[PDB]
């Protein structure tokens, strides 16, 4: 009922900013495959990523550092999906908001994004 | 079995070479409070944040844009925890790997991080 109002705003907006491109639907298309991924695990995955870079930075500047980086690499083998989510977040966060194609793609995809985001929270 | 022992030895001998502070334990201290947070919701929260910025950037360059930003703000009301996780990820991911205090803090915090990251996947 609110949805009709939103449909009207998107249409009239696309008329003034002249089928379509898509920017967020490709992210929505990979969302169910992420049903398992938790935020706790994504925070832990960031920390392991930082330890790999740290252990590497220390190395260039040792049986210790070597065994630690090896166990971190082994363990991050278990956090491949968490890592992908993070690269997806970074990818979305990178996007040029002031670009026509992204504007267009974004307007096309708004109601899909808004609908899925509403469902998420009941 | 004697594997965590191995890791303890590597960190100790490494801290001997690099002569506590804490950088990641404060993030571990807020991990259980994130038990609810899913990756699906964190991806959707990124999208809603970018729609708000987009609608704003379009404004400076309208009943339409205003009603849309209002519905996005209303819905992001439901995603405050998701937003905080994202800011936490960004903040952690920024931290200066080539700094002594962070090096020291990071070595102090490694086994706690590694233990919690191991039990996440068992």
């Amino acid at each position: 009922s609110e949805m009709t109002h939103l449909e009207t705003n998107i249409h009239s907006l696309q008329e003034h900013y002249k089928v379509s491109k898509s920017v967020f639907v490709p992210h929505l298309n990979q969302l169910n495959s992420k049903a398992s991924c938790t935020c706790q695990a994504l925070l832990l995955e960031r920390m392991l990523n930082i330890y790999e870079e740290l252990f590497q930075d220390m190395k260039s500047e040792r049986k210790d550092l070597d065994h630690l980086m090896d166990e971190v690499k082994k363990l991050r083998g278990n956090y491949k999906e968490e890592h992908k989510v993070w690269k997806e977040l970074q990818e979305m966060n990178s996007v040029k908001v002031k670009n026509g194609t992204i504007r267009g793609g974004a307007l096309n995809d708004f109601l899909m994004v808004f609908d899925r985001a509403s469902t998420e929270k009941h």
